[PDB]
């Protein structure tokens, strides 16, 4: 029964990560001019994506296993002023080993700004909201992610990526103060107020099959992400709007599969869940959309073919996404929640990383179309051996 607090925290914690992720992705979105500015290879950018990668999946893992010694404010402040800062630097910068370097600096950084957002969730709501509340606070990174795209390109006709660099850091450093003078951790203002282990765990031969579906499913997504910008400009003959306008299609889709992932799982079709028909049916509409999209699409082709062909993907690739999400948490042990999904979630940040130096210099050896044929066969082998393994036992800790 308390009013306005709910409001002005929820907003802060939106705009918030709106802008963490609009950061990250703000250098994906430059990459493209400062390839055409600064003549880098096919392989420096990989590396700078992978090095970035790793330390998001180390403090990540580190903040996920520490998530007491925190006042849920501070960290969440100090996230937000160190990523406006590497930003800042980032803009000031030609080498590439200063690239890399600030860039391992900012995936750092970014670690701490998902696990401190659960620890207000759980507190300022009644346990019968966290699971929709958790659902629409996860539209943010798809809101910061379909925007930036297409806004930066149609920017830079007159800036360039220094100034659009340099407002995000500014931005994001007034935006840490704005926050830190609003977000509340545990409610005290007026006054207000509410067998199993490590071995029966990692040895069920399910927990693997779930987590190498994840680094599956979001290498692919984050290769796909990354390098479909390039592999419209180069090769095919398309021009940079067509590639940038890829990315901000994909991610429309992508907000419609998180936000209706939940409304299809339950309904309808209801050891085993049921929901692995509809992971498989995604699964295989996200590998027949990357078949098209290599395939089809050529120098001669209307535009709205690409944007449909990303939106699909997009839908068929951010469904996966919540449904693991929500089935490796629904399935975990009882008592052994949150580090039945540090696992799941460090073998997806590996995942998004061999999306980088690897598929990187896998393009240089001969070409992006033999990089997406690895990705697409990758994808077609991974959806056969989810179909053929259905019936295993779902109810890992204790039997
Ligand atoms: O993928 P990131 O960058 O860790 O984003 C955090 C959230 O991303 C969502 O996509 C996952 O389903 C959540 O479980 C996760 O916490």
């Amino acid at each position: 029964g308390y009013g306005y607090y709910r409001t002005v925290i929820f907003s802060a914690m939106f705009g918030g990560y709106s802008l963490y992720y609009f950061n990250r992705k703000t250098f994906s979105f430059v990459m493209p001019s400062l390839v055409e500015e600064i003549p880098l290879d096919k392989d420096d950018l990989g590396f700078i994506t992978s090095s970035q990668s790793a330390a998001y999946a180390i403090s990540k893992f580190v903040s996920g296993v520490l998530s007491d010694q925190m006042s849920a404010r501070w960290l969440f402040s100090s996230g937000l002023l160190l990523v406006g800062l590497v930003n800042i630097f980032f803009a000031w910068s030609s080498t590439v080993p200063v690239f890399a370097a600030l860039w391992f600096l900012n995936g750092l950084a970014q670690g701490l700004g998902w696990p401190p957002c659960g620890k207000v969730l759980r507190k300022w709501f009644e346990p019968s909201q966290f699971g929709t509340w958790w659902a629409i606070l996860s539209t943010s990174m798809n809101l910061a992610g379909g925007l930036g795209p297409i806004l930066a390109t149609i920017l830079a006709q007159s800036y360039s990526w220094r100034s659009t660099l340099a407002l995000s850091g500014a931005l994001c450093v007034v935006v840490s103060f704005l926050c830190l003078l609003l977000i509340h951790n545990e409610p005290a203002d007026v006054g207000l107020r509410n067998e199993s282990t490590l071995q029966e765990l990692l040895l069920s031969p399910y927990l693997w099959v779930l987590s190498t579906g994840y680094l599956v499913v979001f290498g692919v997504k984050t290769c796909c992400t990354d390098w479909g910008q390039f592999f419209l400009i180069q090769e095919k003959g398309q021009s940079a709007l067509v590639g940038s306008s890829y990315m901000s299609a994909l991610e429309v889709g992508g907000l419609v599969g998180s936000i209706a992932a939940g409304y299809l799982s339950d309904r309808a079709m209801a050891y085993g869940n049921p929901r692995h028909g509809l992971l498989l049916f995604m699964m295989a509409g996200m590998t027949v959309s990357m078949y098209l999209f290599r395939v089809t699409v050529t120098s001669d082709s209307p535009k709205l073919w690409i944007l449909v062909l990303g939106a699909v993907f997009g839908f068929s690739s951010y469904g996966p996404i919540a449904l693991f999400g929500v089935i490796a948490n629904e399935s975990a042990p009882p008592n052994l929640c949150g580090t039945s999904h540090a696992i799941v979630g460090l073998m997806a940040n590996v995942g998004g990383f061999l999306a980088g130096l690897p598929f990187s210099t896998i393009a240089k050896h001969y070409s992006w179309s033999t990089a997406f044929w690895v990705a697409e066969v990758i994808c077609a082998a991974s959806t056969a051996a989810f179909f053929l393994l259905r019936n295993i036992r779902t109810k890992m800790g204790r039997v």
